[PDB]
């Protein structure tokens, strides 16, 4: 009965369920992530919706369903984001840092504002300031994996595909702080406009610092460490997964920023300690780790959607949700528009500039992915409280697990089509 | 309080502590596993023996101390015994199949009896024959990793470094079946003489078959699968950890044999399906997964040894244990002698033969490692029953820990000395 070994079964099944998808969806427009999400939705519906006795597979599903709200993050978010923070070049980022900062930081502090105000004034589900701008902050998070999987699959400029790539790998570093502050306000405090500057001074501003400290320590150690690849590969794990803990748990910060700045430093200086025997292996190991984390997140996020919304069709049958996710879809398009527009003055005059075709390609390339789903899971799995309740934590996940599907399918197919029409 | 995320601390702690040892104990005779075991003993003594509140480290110790038996054996053993199975040279093995068989199968079916008889007739712990042959059949397991570390550390041969290498690689596949049958007999079965033949006909004999089936299916898929290194590595993980589950949990077999036969099949028939891009990545990834598993096992089996023997110094203060592990050591040495000698007639007449120097090096080199420690740890995590009490399982773990400590602190240094003394 729910034997712990059954959990390994999930690791043995989801992965292959991912692998087949990656085999069955290679040249097709639809990525494997949406296939994983729909498979997870169907499996969860068969497990909790119909309550069919499924077996040891069901035992594994029920084991990973009770994944702890922050253990989920500690296992998957560093895994999801160290590949992206690590597999980025520095030569093409020192030429566009100004254009990335003013596409990521004021690219999310306005993106959250717009599409959060719209849902605050439009959703009749009896929401608030904090619990609606929390959704605004979490869902304005673009996958740094799907964007690269489109900007390398589809031929594009080496500098445009640099903008679309360097945008996401700070969107998911400043959409997790415009997430955590509103989550903290919703859960255990109030709208304190005096301690926001304290929260943003501890988190981020010390997360990056502790990440840099761990990075310099690890690079010194690696320079001291002689020729042994398996020591270095496991030391990357022993520093990332440990600095994440020392940040979130021992400093109350956002350890995701710690694991991302570790990748920042490594990619900046992966030539003084790492040898040529390790570049070809570590960049293959961490992409596989991110692939595993992405598969598990996109399938367990379908399982949890089915657990929450398909208990007794409590939310699925309601018409206040199915016709309102498309409303947030047009809201996120409007948010992307009002993010590119209000920044274009300082965007085209900084870094590399932006042509009209380049601008219209940057829009419709904002692919939502595993980070928004992971944060929605981190809220739904931490629901049931007085303020954050079953009608809100589950609604975050219902909204995100449909919007990430829509952005990854329709917004990808139409982006490919408009790229084909708009010759470049 | 005992937050699950604290488990990552342990993953973040051991994985750096081992990296310390492997860095410091690089050119020293004693391996890093001894340092890991002594560190684990120290931490367990500090948290249980003295009940010192370490803090979140103590919570991590406690989250990785209720590890369930067949979750202990479903995460580490398939990982601890796939690096060696996969990294097997078959061209040098097809010339010694008979010599490997008549060092593994009758190499353990005799060495189990020789140890079990002496411990049964000498240990005053009121030990049944089944639970004494259990120790005799689980302690006759030599890890491939330590023996290959010694035989590649310094000057050796190609007809010796392969015989000891193919020795351990099946000693920890027939010290698993001579372990599980004794454990099953002690748990809830009798001494029926048809039960043993049924058990051997089903288990390891359907395990090899299912491992071959999974291997051929995976190789067909790889032949279908185009150039994707990360897909291939993920498929290797999702076939090893999933075939183990399908064997142990869906067929009652010993999946530890299934993962090993998958490794053998990959080493033999799967070197052209994998491209040259993958032969440098899988051999760098699995040598690190096994490194992680070996680092976790040698410290987990220090913490659990401490919690079993340092509760209230229930067993440590007893003089029936601290002077009886050396009796087990001399029994191990005698068993090694009487297993090389009895087989020497047909051993030197098949394969590469065996000179007197080669014979005296094959004996006296029976390095006990993490495979016996893991089995004793699984037994202790299954203790508390009427047939085997908590005292019996703790005694198993203590005896195996002492044997693996001794054979890795002394049997290696003395072998290094006697190879230069005996003009190798």
């Amino acid at each position: 009965e729910s034997s712990p070994v059954d959990a390994v079964l999930f690791v043995g099944m989801s992965l292959v369920l991912g692998i087949a998808s990656r085999h069955l969806l290679r040249g097709t427009r639809v990525p494997y992530t949406v296939a994983l999400l729909v498979i997870g939705i169907a499996l969860g519906s068969l497990e909790y919706g119909a309550k069919h006795n499924l077996g040891k597979i069901g035992h594994g599903i029920r084991i990973w369903n009770e994944i702890d709200p922050e253990l989920l993050l500690a296992v998957f978010l560093p895994a999801l984001l160290f590949e992206s923070s690590f597999s980025m070049e520095v030569h093409q980022i020192k030429r566009c840092l100004g254009q990335m900062v003013l596409l990521a930081v004021p690219g999310v502090l306005i993106s959250t504002a717009c599409l959060g105000s719209l849902v605050k004034v439009t959703f009749p589900y009896e929401w608030d300031w904090k619990t609606s701008l929390l959704l605004g902050g979490l869902l304005s998070a673009t996958d740094p994996v799907a964007v690269v999987a489109l900007l390398k699959e589809l031929g594009a400029s080496k500098k445009l595909s640099t903008i679309i790539e360097g945008e996401s790998l700070m969107n998911d570093g400043t959409a997790i702080v415009v997430f955590q502050l509103f989550l903290k306000m919703a859960m255990g405090q109030n709208s304190d406009w005096s301690s926001i500057i304290k929260f943003l001074l501890k988190v981020a501003l010390g997360a990056v610092g502790i990440g840099l400290a761990f990075g310099i320590a690890s690079v010194i150690w690696l320079k001291f460490i002689f020729n042994d690849t398996v020591i270095e590969i496991t030391l990357t794990i022993a520093v990332s997964y440990f600095a994440y803990y020392t940040a979130q748990e021992w400093a109350g910060a956002s350890g995701v920023l710690t694991v991302m700045t570790l990748g920042m430093f490594y990619a900046a200086f992966a030539r003084t300690a790492f040898k040529g025997d390790s570049q070809k292996s570590l960049h293959h190991f961490w992409e596989m780790v991110a692939y595993i984390a992405n598969t598990l997140i996109f399938i367990l996020s379908g399982v949890v959607i089915a657990e929450g919304i398909l208990d007794s069709d409590k939310i699925a049958y309601q018409g206040n949700s199915w016709r309102f996710l498309f409303l947030l879809y047009v809201y996120i398009q409007l948010s992307r528009v009002v993010v590119v527009g209000v920044l274009y003055p300082l965007l085209c005059r900084f870094g590399y500039g932006l042509d009209w075709k380049e601008s219209i390609i940057l829009v419709w390339s904002g692919l939502r992915g595993a980070v928004a789903l992971a944060l929605s899971l981190s809220v739904k799995q931490s629901s049931g409280n007085s303020h954050i309740s079953k009608e809100t934590g589950t609604l975050f996940l219902f909204f995100t697990g449909g919007i990430v599907f829509l952005t990854l399918i329709v917004n990808g197919s139409t982006t490919q089509f408009v790229l084909r029409l708009l010759r470049m």
